[PDB]
């Protein structure tokens, strides 16, 4: 008609009808289709958007998830759904069931991790069940009693296995574990990746999505593929992957990710009277990350660089991820005003033909910039919830505000895309995409 | 905490986020284990409420209601699950698979029906339809063109079968038909109801609902299971049936939503261009019900009376069946304002200790007045968006908006309850019930 | 910026905040500038929209102007401020202070009368006063006991002596009692008014309104005028205005309106215990203008005709006054389908071109259309208002909502204008415009 | 009724309609009638308020203030409005009009200051202005160019005038100063100020709230009134009035005010290109008054302490002041942690006995608490909303949300009190309170 838009409650009916219908039980997918599994940092912002529907569904998300997590803490970034088929590389392709001693005997998984935003989730779970009275807080409460050990586990080991020299940023075997698998940050280090003799394969991704604007290309996914082949050959040994891995890069967003959440979980470990050496341990990962990121950043601009430890160069991308050092502190004064200037510019948020004010994935001044391509260009609305939430534990209410309305206008159709065109504002990706409800759902209130 | 009610946004995401979990795949239980099947007017209500989610899945569920059509055109009260048990009576004592030669054969169901609301339903649903563009328009046509023919066998089974003497009411043979199983409305009719050799049986209503003051008696039970073996020896034959039947009531509130429902599936009729001689036995239904509730009417006050057609009296009693003609119009001017002062006054939305402005099942002065026990007494959220929809349809848009106010008030607690004590709003019954999320979702807009 | 619309919360404070400010103490003006007096219909949505913030206040207004009743009923339809100039024709030029034997002596007024919708305000203020407690009721109760005898005068004034042959249509003479000035539907009637020896003046509207678009022409004023020349040479006297008058036409808009309110008062007065024979009175006027409203209308749309008294002929033209029997009822079944189909079709609400699915003053498919002129075809707020308000009164739910959610879309610009370009949405005529604030203010109060 | 409260757009449009009747043209006054004039941090609120409605009118509020700023660029905490009597202390009573040579020719004013709020103020109306487009900024743009160097002379003062020794908190002469005429906080400080020859008065504020249970006491008022005799008797000179005050305190909350203004306006002044000097001077305040703060705090709680400057004694007392380090920030984590424990605890949020979960002015548990005694136990919305926005700006969303949240229920009413009760919740002090309205329409515009 005149106005496809919904209404706020329309939205948020709309937005847990899908969360719900996306649930396999104790899992929810990433998408009903293209994702049809559980995605690690997906579950964490799914559980974010079940807090205000159910508490106790939500603390199932986190449940499932650590329960595949691997013997050395690794939280791996695909759980299969068990006979669930139609995503490539499924669990043949990965043979981490026989190849992986530290995988989960209970769960078919990945042998790659993603980013660690998992304890924000814990954060507002514990907020809402914290409103909600004394059954809920205790459910709530058991949870950290029983999985306290396993978010340690899981910090530990990205603190100590993947940032083995202590220089307090994450290293990457693969670009997937940026959750960003065709950003333009890692053209340069793909380009030194040289596939061998690549078993044969079907893609899925783009049989599903179908117009190729919209996906990597197959050149892409060889690359991506051939680093399987590389893991699987040292049978995913985290002692051995820095001697034969093709692809080894700090990522100075994941790093940033990583020391909020380290400051989140040390909060919640004051508040819940965990043990003090962990909370001691966490503000120190926190600091230690926190810097990591500063070191990376341009001494005029802030902008922060991811670094390919095989070429030992930065990398100088114009991505969202520049932004990295606004999400956990740290700058100095005049570095991060700069930095804020150059978000709020022409080349980011302030572009004249953006449809909306949100932060696209790669800047539209670019020439790496392509409007529909995944993470060259569109505007993910699962950004935008992070960089709103992360804005506003700074203390910038009214830059979290404005991303929270706009991301609210973009989403007000109901398509719950996967990502969004930034001029058009055409949904793009998967339809029914299960952290765009998840934000929608924390945002509404 | 000081408040545990929940925002527009937060209530409509929880009642979508209900409807969902207690969706089968192509029937939505009408709780989660009191009633775990597929109840009639349930059901219509159940498609309001997913209209705004779906327009897709709410015709799936009137769908799935159709398809278990008897062959006389009679929609049963309960569509069982295939393999589910816990609610009795279920399918083996009703025996309607071996017994009922116009049951179908593809679904197990009960040998009674429910009021005809569906017809409101599918307004709803072309409502929403017209809002959400051509393709969403196209499936509701589509569903008109498919189940036209059955919604009109439906409403001339009522009218021919359940008044065979254009009498403008129609005819019961339990009380379950009436929506009301141990409403007072059926107390003298029932004391006539002599139980013979009745077969043994276990409850399963009060293993789930364990307080006994808020489910009917044994003895009540006794009759109501009695009447089943009435139906089993002529085997549901509705000739043989007023020969037979121990209950015979004609029930003035189901024939004023019979007479609304006609009215309101004439509109239609003409909107979608349906066959002139439907439309035309619609109007003639929908006056000729109108009338027969009028008939049933005192007087003085306008209060609708119900019918005992074996003892051949009228039955006086003070609950909210009284206001049937409130629904179809119909009443002389000076008859209507003296109905809506009972409505008002102290005998129900005015009396001075009920926590919300809402309408009782039975008026708390009446000495059949029990706050607890299901039909006599308690707030209904379905008849306060029942009565809120046709208040709005006479034009009286203030009163409707009232009865939504409070019905909204009253639902803010998120447990979307069955029914609720008048003077404390303490949840009763099965908590989880779809048709009150329903309600919310309608009316949240 | 990106979307200059407001929220709903935001646009409410807005429009209060606009209502407040064009208050001179007991009286709002119609607008800042352009109309810097009380005006009668807008004063009674003035009441409307300041019923919600206090009751005590819409009381005032409706007494104020109460108090510039004429000796024989008429209420005026300008109520001019003590030494406020700036509009024009001004007290100097209606003299009624020395022509004017029943004007009042303590108020200067017009000398023409405007529609009334006053017992419509009186209702939206009794339903309010009803939900806010005892002081407040008994504020409004008092109105009515102080002026009810005076709203009895109003309506007996316009049954006796603008329907003197008791057609059941009220005659004006002059085309501002319509409240439309340049209406198509004068035309004709303006077109065998010719002016004699007119004495100079110069417009003081096109001042402020600058826009030749916007306004009538000087030939139009020039009419306007004479006419006044005309009451002032018979010094206002009733039973000398048919005799001398260049303009004498029936309303059926007008008379619509006067259906609805005689009907809204007599329950009222029913409610609040009134004399038994005006209620009776007030239902015949009731009846008698539903009936002279249908004897108009034409036999294929139902589309309702003015009349020219003088020319002895049916007004056929194409604006929204045609919709009048939508307001009143009592339009045949058929004939009523299709005057709403003539309604939501091409030629008004579903023409392709309009920005808003609204009622344009003028068809856009009409020769007579112009997109800026005034009621040559703009859309107006207060008559999406007056439309929703009786849609919703004749049972029209959704009709009535999706009037509503259009008016407040194209209201959340802030503007208040007084009306509306139908194509681009540009705000015209007066900006701050009091009725449409208080629109607004009545669909979220 | 039922329920008493007001829909979130009816209260928006309430708060609205009441701060633009307090506007008598180019002031609002604090109240109706209690504070029939302009107070200084009020007006900083009331530009709040207003900047949702009009940025134009919000930012006349303060050049109106700041027309009124002393030579010294003190700015005096009441404006009076010119001809209006009915508040005491009047003009005639303070005399600065005949003995104060930095006061203003052309305003009548006080002579005494309160808090420095208006830089947040400030801010708040760029950020509206900012989201409203060209025209609206050049309006925000053009004041910051106009009244900037007003505004460091204001901070200037604070800083040398009322810091003389740079302890980096801020000394008042008079308790008003403090915002708080009656807070236990300054009853030692009073108690040894000892009234001469006091010229004979009359109150004015207990014949408006006649109440006495919730204003001072007369012996607390022959204080206030003695110090302005002795400000009086040296002509309001800063130089002279350490020599001659009995009354000299440091105020830990004023002073954690104007850290966090300094912060804010030295903020403005970077993002808007002042002068770099004013913003190096800012952010020296800033860092000077955060450090005082802390160094007042008590080592085990992080509560702050007032200093009394004649007896040199820390004054330990429990009010809402003791929270002054959460606003500017400063304290060591665990002595914050400390803090925000005794916040959200039994003494002051989480008393079991209040009615919302907010800050009562008092300690509930402290033998100085009052329940109705205006500064000595109530809860004041003011207060709320300067906790809640510092909070956010602090980083701490979910505990400035939870504030927002209680403050809109409690305001909910539609009162606008002054104060209200902290256990029952009556609106207590003057209705209809500027500032009241102001922090509504800030937390819905
Ligand atoms: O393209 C893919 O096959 C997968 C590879 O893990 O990645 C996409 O989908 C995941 C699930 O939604 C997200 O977690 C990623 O962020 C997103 O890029
Ligand atoms: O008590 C029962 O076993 C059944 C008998 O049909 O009835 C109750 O539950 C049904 C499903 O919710 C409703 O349709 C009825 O209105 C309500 O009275
Ligand atoms: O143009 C004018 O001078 C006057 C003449 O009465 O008319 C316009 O302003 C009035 C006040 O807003 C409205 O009552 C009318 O409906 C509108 O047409
Ligand atoms: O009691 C009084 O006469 C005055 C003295 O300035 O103080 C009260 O009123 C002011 C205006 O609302 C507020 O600024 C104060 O904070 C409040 O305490």
């Amino acid at each position: 008609p005149h106005d496809p838009s919904f209404t706020p409650t329309q939205l948020a009916a709309r937005a847990a009808y899908l969360l719900r219908g996306n649930d396999l039980g104790t899992m929810t997918t990433a998408a009903p289709l293209l994702y049809p599994h559980m995605w690690s940092w997906d579950a964490a912002f799914v559980a974010i958007g079940l807090a205000p529907l159910s508490v106790e569904r939500a603390v199932v998300e986190l449940d499932t998830l650590l329960s595949a997590q691997w013997r050395n803490g690794m939280i791996p970034h695909i759980v299969f759904a068990n006979g669930v088929d139609g995503y490539f590389p499924g669990p043949a392709r990965w043979a981490t069931a026989t190849l992986a001693d530290n995988a989960p005997r209970n769960r078919l998984t990945s042998g790659i991790t993603q980013p660690p935003v998992h304890a924000i989730a814990v954060q507002r779970i514990l907020e809402h069940a914290r409103t909600r009275g004394r059954s809920t807080r205790a459910v709530a409460e058991a949870f950290l009693d029983r999985r306290w050990g396993d978010l340690m586990r899981w910090h530990r080991w990205l603190a100590e296995c993947r940032d083995r020299n202590e220089r307090g940023r994450i290293t990457l075997y693969h670009g997937w574990e940026s959750g960003m698998a065709n950003s333009p940050r890692w053209d340069s280090a793909y380009a030194n990746v040289v596939p061998g003799k690549l078993p044969e394969y079907q893609r899925a991704d783009n049989v599903i999505i179908t117009d190729p604007s919209q996906r990597p290309s197959d050149g892409e996914y060889d690359r991506y593929l051939w680093l399987l082949e590389e893991m699987k050959a040292v049978r995913y040994d985290d002692e051995r992957l820095p001697s034969v891995m093709s692809f080894q890069v700090e990522d100075v967003f994941f790093s940033a990710i990583f020391s909020v959440a380290c400051q989140v979980l040390a909060e919640i470990g004051e508040d819940y009277k965990r043990p003090h050496a962990d909370v001691k341990d966490l503000y120190l990962w926190a600091e230690r990350f926190r810097a990591g990121v500063v070191e990376t950043t341009d001494q005029r601009t802030g902008a922060a660089r991811d670094f390919d430890v095989l070429a030992e160069k930065w990398l100088v991308t114009e991505t969202a991820a520049q932004f990295a050092p606004l999400l956990c502190g740290g700058l100095p004064h005049d570095r991060e005003r700069a930095l804020l200037k150059l978000l709020e510019g022409p080349r980011f948020c302030g572009h004249p033909d953006l449809k909306y004010g949100l932060i696209p994935s790669t800047s539209p001044v670019s020439r790496d910039f392509r409007p529909r391509e995944y993470w060259r260009g569109p505007v993910w609305p699962v950004l935008t919830w992070l960089f709103s939430w992360c804005f506003a534990r700074r203390g910038w209410a009214e830059r979290a505000r404005l991303l929270r309305q706009e991301g609210l206008r973009q989403a007000s159709d109901g398509s719950f895309a996967e990502y969004y065109e930034p001029f058009t504002g055409e949904p793009l990706g998967s339809m029914q995409q299960s952290w765009t409800a998840a934000a929608v759902l924390d945002w509404l209130g």
